[PDB]
């Protein structure tokens, strides 16, 4: 199977697989069962922003999620990503719906990684920022139901013409270029990611959520990963 | 054939195909016969830096090349790149040797492109910076004789164990991710590139040069483009 | 008097001092009488974005102004800023009202300057980005009627409690740190600025406009520069 | 007295004030007696690089110092800087000599701070990068013996014509613009700093070291802070 590190914005409490009984943000290291969670006061139909940060010195993966005019939610987990992920990875966004549904609309997404070596000319860096997604967005690998270019957004899961989110949908978008997250002369490696999302559901119980993830470069949507598994994991182990 | 836009650092005067009778920097639009050139006081064995800039408002492709402690050389050409290149491109470095030879060593390479739309959330951007190249540099597509990881550099053309550059060599490196250089809601599109290079030759007459180029995404080394054609063009038309 | 280089968003046609008979964007070099203008379809009450770009190789000051969903306006003028401005400058935003009035609200402002030398460690850079202005914004020098922190914006000219713009108002905001726009070993110097603004007026004839400007470091609002002179110039010469 | 947060590169072991018995890197929170240190294999006459990182989510101030071809040294300390520093600060470099001496030469210095709010237009940022310092470097406040423009470097402490470092010297350089390190709607605040330095001494026992620091905006060199106090503190409490 793939190797996954993810920050999940989990809109549906599956308490049977260890979610808390509320929408939450979580850090997922090789399992959908988050290593750490925090309560998230998800706002149906509002545009939210998630920020994810990490560096190889502190070895702490942290995320903050917020909406305008509201208090944020934050979660952190100590993990050495060099011990979890391969040296080259892809980074992406995933979302899913199941029997419950919601739009999983991404309005912007940015990412920066930096590897600073001990050579005085120190830095290798990659940065991208999408504030509009085009119908044929060649620097993204879209998987599953993900589409780009509808109102200039990235729709990770299926939405009908009329704006209605569909159930049992899964979709991901990965940045085209592999990302180097370790180098042998690196003295500091860091990354940050930000994305803005609009999750709306005609229903009181939206599902299932959106994740920012980092994976093996050849990562693909696991069989049966609609719903609670967020398009990230083959099972709930 | 491919579509090429390039800034050439041409170390060998091929006066039969319109080079001036000295090493020069040139702007090449769909032809090796530069649309504009400037004299370049190339310094054998010294590390030089080239800077290339362009934006869609001014529609002027400009480059400056310099060495420490020396006056720079600059060349500019008015060209609307949106009328030359496709909407998606790859960007890269190329170099070649022929019967005359030189190392075509790249010590660093950075690139930024920005498309700013009329939406208040305006910007799509891509930036990369390499200050060290690793043996398996997965975010570069190496073509021809190009190799990475020898002393942490990108050697565009063949060099033997002993540091000796080889003749009749051609090599390119393209960044892995396609680059979007036009979008329909863009009000300004710009790019800049910088690279540092070390061209050294045991010979009085080094050849052939290094170019930064932008091409169709599927660009490949043209048959017979060693030597004066810089790994960019199939012929000298 | 001060030395001013500015891009003006001129909302009021003063045809007696050479404005065209419509709202326009202009490049002003040491005079309010723009060296170059373009028609601007200013939208009362809508948030617009202005982008300004320049580099020392091309020596062309260009600006683009746009609103969402609308075609942009652009203006360019060939000028060597090193021959106009001192080596150190401040950069800022200015606006004014006169007998006609409008809000001159700045919602965001960013600026980047870069000087790249011929030393392989090439770059001196300054960048700032404001997306919210705080009541006591210590890295801005506010002049005249400019205030910060009202709804997190920079109000360049006086607005009453009720949101009503006041006539005969002038205000500027300059970034606190001087900016180096030339250095003796520089081979390329460039800058870009972006700001977002909301100009609204209860009146059919708003006035007078907003400018991004660059000036001597000690620049101050000229006596009698309310109205058509945009807080930039002492007279209309 | 001022409020100081600093990362020290302490070249001289003053074991009487709690330094370890070797050159070390340290995190100093309101005291010269570092809260955390790590051994540093300082290399006399070689150019080293220090990197400092912090964010308000993790509340961990970390630094890494390295030389080319050598293993790095790193130190971290959990501290909420919002509880130590005022909301606006200046950032700078300090160094000193005492009865023992060394050059305290800064060859480059860069700094980025970011405050990201919960408003979807999230970011306030400041970034500067110096790779050459000019004789009259108007965006730096030089204090004590600090000078700029000698070989394009920042010499924090006194050096004679002949390159000889002088004893009993203290000097600092602060960036001109205040820096906002907290805002009330901020959900993440972060900073990073990097500088490159050349510490050389004709003596076996160089002293005293270089620090990157953050202080009240009006920070000044404390009386009697030559030597072990690094130009940062009035005493060794
Ligand atoms: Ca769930
Ligand atoms: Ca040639
Ligand atoms: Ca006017
Ligand atoms: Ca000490
Ligand atoms: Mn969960
Ligand atoms: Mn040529
Ligand atoms: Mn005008
Ligand atoms: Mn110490
Ligand atoms: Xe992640
Ligand atoms: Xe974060
Ligand atoms: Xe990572
Ligand atoms: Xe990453
Ligand atoms: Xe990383
Ligand atoms: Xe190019
Ligand atoms: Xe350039
Ligand atoms: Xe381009
Ligand atoms: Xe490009
Ligand atoms: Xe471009
Ligand atoms: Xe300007
Ligand atoms: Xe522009
Ligand atoms: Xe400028
Ligand atoms: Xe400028
Ligand atoms: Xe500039
Ligand atoms: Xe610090
Ligand atoms: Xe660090
Ligand atoms: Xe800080
Ligand atoms: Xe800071
Ligand atoms: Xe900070």
């Amino acid at each position: 199977a793939d190797t996954i590190v993810a920050v999940e914005l989990d809109t549906y409490p599956n308490t049977d697989i260890g979610d808390p009984s509320y929408p939450h943000i979580g850090i997922d290291i090789k399992s959908v069962r988050s290593k750490k969670t925090a309560k998230w006061n998800m706002q149906n139909g509002k545009v939210g922003t998630a920020h994810i940060i990490y560096n190889s010195v502190d070895k702490r993966l942290s995320a903050v999620v917020s909406y305008p005019n509201a208090d944020s939610a934050t979660v952190s987990y100590d993990v050495d990503l060099d011990n979890v992920l391969p040296e080259w990875v892809r980074v992406g966004l995933s979302a899913s719906t199941g029997l419950y549904k919601e739009t999983n609309t991404i309005l912007s997404w940015s990412f920066t990684s930096k590897l600073k070596s001990n050579s005085t000319h120190e830095t290798n860096a990659l940065h991208f920022m999408f504030n509009q997604f085009s119908k044929d967005q060649k620097d993204l690998i879209l998987q599953g139901d993900a589409t780009t270019g509808t109102d200039g957004n990235l729709e990770l899961t299926r939405v009908s013409s009329n704006g209605s989110p569909q159930g049992s949908s899964v979709g991901r978008a990965l940045f085209y270029a592999p990302v180097h997250i370790w180098e042998s002369s690196a003295v500091v490696a860091s990354f940050e990611a930000t994305f803005t999302f609009l999750i709306k559901s005609p229903d009181s119980h939206p599902a299932d959520g959106i994740a920012f993830f980092i994976s093996n470069i050849d990562s693909s949507i696991p069989s049966g990963s609609t719903g609670r598994l967020l398009g990230l994991f083959p099972d709930a182990n």
